[PDB]
């Protein structure tokens, strides 16, 4: 068994919360809460003979509690940088979080670039972030890459295993 903390940050109402429970317990809330500071969960992952363990804390994104996102991201081994596909604002964030996390995380915390709600784009939703620019970034800041459906579960899994399959396990 390898422990693995991890930290999601992001825009407010860009899905964290629900990437989480989905990866979680396979559940989705239309009407999920937002977060109140920041919620802890964790959850297991073979791999192979290995059990990763995500020791996962999914900060608020809201402004109201911006000041304790240091404490949560400050031992994180991986993140998820979060923003919503429909939503450019949100990306004009993650490129703020990922310089962020460069300057204040730990030298060696791997970082995802997730863009999430992708099933909105099957039904009214507008691309408001172009993968390749998603992409983009990630080359150029050393990310991995991923685009997310908490909703319908689409490469959730995805995103967690890219990173357990990067950590050296136990
Ligand atoms: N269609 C769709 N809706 C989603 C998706 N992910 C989250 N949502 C919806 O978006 C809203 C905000 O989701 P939530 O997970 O609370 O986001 P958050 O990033 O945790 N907000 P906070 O930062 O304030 O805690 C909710 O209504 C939720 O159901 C997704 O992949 N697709
Ligand atoms: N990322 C990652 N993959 C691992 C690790 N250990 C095993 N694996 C995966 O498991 C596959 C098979 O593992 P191996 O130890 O060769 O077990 P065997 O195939 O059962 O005899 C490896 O090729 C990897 O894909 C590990 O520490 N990290
Ligand atoms: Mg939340
Ligand atoms: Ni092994």
């Amino acid at each position: 068994v390898t422990s693995i903390k991890l930290v999601l940050l992001g825009e407010a109402a860009v899905g964290k919360s629900s990437i989480v429970l989905r990866f979680v317990s396979n559940d989705f809330a239309e009407n999920k809460e937002p977060t109140i500071g920041a919620a802890f969960l964790t959850q297991r992952v073979t791999i192979n003979e290995h059990t990763v363990k995500f020791e996962i804390w999914d900060t608020a994104g809201q402004e109201r509690f911006a000041s304790l996102a240091p404490m949560y991201y400050r031992n994180a081994q991986a993140a998820l940088v979060v923003y919503d596909v429909t939503k450019p604002q949100s990306f004009i964030k993650a490129r703020h979080w990922v310089k962020e996390l460069h300057e204040q995380a730990s030298k060696d915390i791997i970082i995802a670039l997730v863009g999430n709600k992708i099933d909105m784009l099957q039904e009214g939703g507008e691309r408001k972030v172009a993968r390749e620019e998603g992409e983009k970034l990630a080359e150029e800041k050393g990310l991995l890459f991923f685009e997310t459906s908490a909703k319908t579960g689409e490469n959730v899994n995805d995103v967690f295993l890219g990173i357990g399959e990067k950590i050296p396990l136990k």
